[PDB]
């Protein structure tokens, strides 16, 4: 389904905060006892609506919230950090959840190169005839 | 494994209550501001005994509590929610853990249509032949 | 890449404790209200340094510390039970997250067993000649 900005406005860059998993610690700052406080673990940077990234994302979010909202009404969960896990799963489980039947449009199995081994490999038992 | 029903009784219907994770929203229902409060947001149904099941469910979740039990005795997690998300992995670890060999017992993987489409494509090395 | 220990001692014997997911319970010592309290609920073994497991396992608890410390400064999570989780999706979203190229480096299909049941059966169109 296409993304199409409804906003009144878009901001069309993104000044953006984050954290990295795992940055290049310098020397003890990882240690908690002496790296950072809560303020200054963060990481910045700036993106532009190169390809109208910025104004989908924008639209995206917004349409995100009905299905995030009722998805947390459903939850027992006080606080949910597996939504992005679980779309992994689930991502596996549409490709591997039953049996590759391969060729088939449901089975993310390429034979190319090796249907040119085999094919190739047949002036092996043909054109070897003697 | 079979499930056999060992209970004194069975009551052989079952009028479930659950919640929608993403019951189609009417209007700004979603929105939790104006949305139903904890007791509204259930739906309901009565399932038979077709099958047996519902006698065999009751039995299923009788003969769980010794491993579930188990399970949580060992663990030092306060509430657990990921017991259907670790089932799901362990689903795909037992199928794509390892290397894949195919027409063995433990791969996945149907070779069927495409074998008909080698050896269907002989008759164009062979057959062809001038 | 090799775990090599630089630590001033090696204990190079492992005397652990740990829990059973679903111990063979005795009776009815898996029900909670008759079963151990908080500290009878532990397994005991003793391991040694076969391989230099040990003496490689201490030095790897050591060399992991930076990059779990620099994890959990990221995370907002108070507990954090999902690391093993989380490892083992990303083993099958590495393996099959992608399409899979058959005889490529990156693809886990073996068709050992199988292409010696097509090429056996070229005897059966060639041998089979009349
Ligand atoms: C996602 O993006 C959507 C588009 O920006 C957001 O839609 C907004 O939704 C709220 C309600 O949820 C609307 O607020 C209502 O506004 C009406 C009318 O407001 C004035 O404007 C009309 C002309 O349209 C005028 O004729 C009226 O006389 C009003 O003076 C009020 O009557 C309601 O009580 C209510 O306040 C927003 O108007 C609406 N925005 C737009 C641009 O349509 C949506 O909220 C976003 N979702 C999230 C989760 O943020
Ligand atoms: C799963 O289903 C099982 C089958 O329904 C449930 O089994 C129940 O287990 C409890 C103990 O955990 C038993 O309670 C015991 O009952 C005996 C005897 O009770 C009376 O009956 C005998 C004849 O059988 C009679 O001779 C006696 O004199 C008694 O008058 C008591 O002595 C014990 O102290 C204890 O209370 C249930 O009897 C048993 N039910 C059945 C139908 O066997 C099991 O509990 C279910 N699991 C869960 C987790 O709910
Ligand atoms: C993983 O294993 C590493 C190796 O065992 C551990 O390295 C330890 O790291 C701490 C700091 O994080 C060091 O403590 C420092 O020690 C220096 C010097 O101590 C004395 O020794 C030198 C000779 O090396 C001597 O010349 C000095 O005069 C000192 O008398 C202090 O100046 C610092 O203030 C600080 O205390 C350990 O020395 C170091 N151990 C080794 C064997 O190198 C590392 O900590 C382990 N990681 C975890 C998470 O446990
Ligand atoms: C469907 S994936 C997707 C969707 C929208 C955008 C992008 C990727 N990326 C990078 C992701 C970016 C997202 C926000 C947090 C920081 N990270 C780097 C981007 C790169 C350059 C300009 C704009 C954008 S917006
Ligand atoms: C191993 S999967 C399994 C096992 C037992 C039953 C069923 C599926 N289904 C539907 C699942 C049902 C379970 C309870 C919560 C609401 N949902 C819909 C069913 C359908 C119709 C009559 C009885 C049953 S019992
Ligand atoms: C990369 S997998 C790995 C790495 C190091 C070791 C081992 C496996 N195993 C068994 C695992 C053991 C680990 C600690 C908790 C209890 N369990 C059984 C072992 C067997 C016998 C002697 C030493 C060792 S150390």
């Amino acid at each position: 389904e296409a993304i199409v900005n409804a906003q009144p406005k878009c901001n069309p860059n993104l000044h953006y905060w984050t954290t990295q998993d795992e940055g290049a610690a310098i020397g003890l700052a990882w240690i908690p006892y002496f790296g950072p406080a809560a303020e200054g673990i963060y990481i910045e940077g700036l993106m532009h609506n190169q390809d109208g990234l910025i104004c989908g994302l924008r639209q995206l979010a917004n349409e995100t919230t009905q299905a995030l909202q009722l998805f947390l009404r459903a939850t027992t969960e006080l606080r949910t950090f597996s939504i992005l896990n679980r779309k992994a799963i689930d991502f596996l489980l549409q490709r591997w959840g039953g049996t590759c039947h391969i060729l088939g449009p449901d089975c993310c199995i390429e034979p190319a190169d090796w249907t040119k081994n085999i094919t190739d490999k047949i002036d092996q038992i043909i054109h070897d005839f003697v």
